[PDB]
């Protein structure tokens, strides 16, 4: 009943061009399995949704990678937000969404719009620059640690930890055993950051351990909790930001638009989200037999699912392999769906909202010049390098 494919989402080859396979996936039916990995894949917006919005039956604290904390170690303590479930994912969830807050966003705005101006200017002194380097790492690199409270040495080990973050929730391949040997002085700078006296005052770690006297979290949970900012804020930012810049140069009528009306800004990148899907991939793990789109899936079974495929499904969507920031993006899975939905969005979209609206109104002509490369990672989508030409307005 339930097709059988030998498609390995976590191969170099699926990661050069995953979009035929995510067809072949969607196409095969509502769920399918992976016999290279012994998972259950969902690919389809409906199914998707449905895996994320239901935690009791698809749960995540038996990790949101391919392992199983039931039957293997973690490779570090768990994430009291990410790798738990309600209730105890609650009141973690509780903090980090006030400490990420619509109303914290009025703190950072114009220190965080200020640098992308910056950076847009200088980038145009250079004219020919390369767009991930100069500017989707370099952005985040120049407001995110800053707005953390992290003391400016040592900063080289984030990116770093967090592509291993990301390596680790795929299977036990090359990228992950990889990653995890050379992970020891990375996990090491990052856990002390993450205690008190190293977190700046005012910043989002500072604040995280405010409010270890509210009865929320406990002092002794505040150091994981802003481990998660530093795990899941920067990287994923990074490969944001560079989709949205790759749309553009690819679609120059677009670009052309949102030159025309900059408030367009914050849904050219919403959409550039949407039709890159920075975190492409995670797992639930079910709790029960559960019936799923016309499939019994046993308990305590891996369950993949294709968050950048349900973002491109055409059940769901019209058009969904163009770039269009005039889309109506409300429902896109990007950042996910339900009680975990990335409770770092409003840091995210306040970053490529700036960015792109410097661009905007800076930025006559975006011109791919030299080769792309493409980066890989178990569960990040994005590139290595983007030589572009950056022509002033
Ligand atoms: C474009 C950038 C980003 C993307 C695409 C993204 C994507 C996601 C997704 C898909 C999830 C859901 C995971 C799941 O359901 O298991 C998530 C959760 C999360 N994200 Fe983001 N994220 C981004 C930026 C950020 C930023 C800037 C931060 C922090 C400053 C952050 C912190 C978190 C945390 C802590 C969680 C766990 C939430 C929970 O388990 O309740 N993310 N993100
Ligand atoms: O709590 C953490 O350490 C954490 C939180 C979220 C993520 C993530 C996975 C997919 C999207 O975001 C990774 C790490
Ligand atoms: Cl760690
Ligand atoms: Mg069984």
């Amino acid at each position: 009943t339930i097709p059988h494919l030998a498609i390995d989402p976590f191969s170099l080859d699926f990661f050069d061009d995953p979009y035929p396979d995510q067809q072949t996936l969607r196409d095969a039916g509502p769920v399918v399995y992976l016999d290279k990995w012994n998972v259950y894949g969902v690919a389809r917006y409906a199914e998707v949704h449905a895996v994320l919005n239901d935690p009791t039956t698809f749960c995540s604290s038996r990790g949101v990678g391919l392992s199983d904390f039931k039957k293997e170690k973690p490779w570090r303590p768990p994430s009291l937000i990410l790798e738990a479930d309600p209730p105890a994912h609650t009141r973690p969830r509780a903090v980090l969404s006030k400490v990420l807050s619509p109303a914290t966003m009025k703190t950072i705005r114009d220190g965080f719009a200020a640098a992308a101006d910056a950076k847009v200017d200088e980038l145009l002194q250079r004219g020919c620059i390369d767009a991930i380097a100069d500017l989707a790492e370099a952005y985040p690199l120049s407001v995110f640690p800053d707005a953390m409270g992290l003391k400016q040495e040592g900063r080289e080990h984030l990116l770093p930890y967090a592509g291993l973050v990301f390596n680790a929730f795929g299977p036990p391949n090359e990228l992950r055993q990889t990653a995890i040997e050379r992970s020891a002085p990375h996990q090491a700078y990052v856990n002390e950051q993450c205690q008190r006296p190293n977190l700046a005052p005012g910043g989002f770690g500072a604040c995280i351990h405010a409010f270890t006297d509210t009865g929320e979290i406990t002092p002794d949970e505040a150091p994981l909790l802003v481990r998660s900012l530093l795990s899941a804020g920067l990287d994923t930012t990074v490969n944001g930001i560079g989709a949205a810049v790759y749309c553009l140069a690819r679609f120059p009528g677009e670009l052309q638009r949102l030159r025309s009306d900059p408030t367009l800004a914050r849904n050219a990148f919403e959409e550039a989200v949407r039709f890159e899907s920075p975190v492409q991939t995670f797992f639930r793990t079910t709790t029960r037999e559960v019936e799923l789109g016309g499939a019994v899936i046993g308990e305590g079974e891996k369950v993949l699912m294709f968050l950048g495929s349900a973002n491109r499904d055409p059940r769901r969507w019209s058009d969904p392999d163009l770039y269009d920031i005039t889309r109506k993006t409300s429902g896109h899975v990007g950042f996910g769906s339900g009680v975990h939905m990335c409770v770092g969005q409003l840091v995210a979209r306040l970053e490529g909202e700036v960015m792109l609206s410097a661009l905007a109104r800076k930025v006559a002509a975006i011109d791919i010049d030299g080769p792309v490369k493409r980066r890989f990672n178990n569960t990040l989508r994005g590139l290595e390098s983007l030589p572009v030409k950056l022509t002033p307005a």
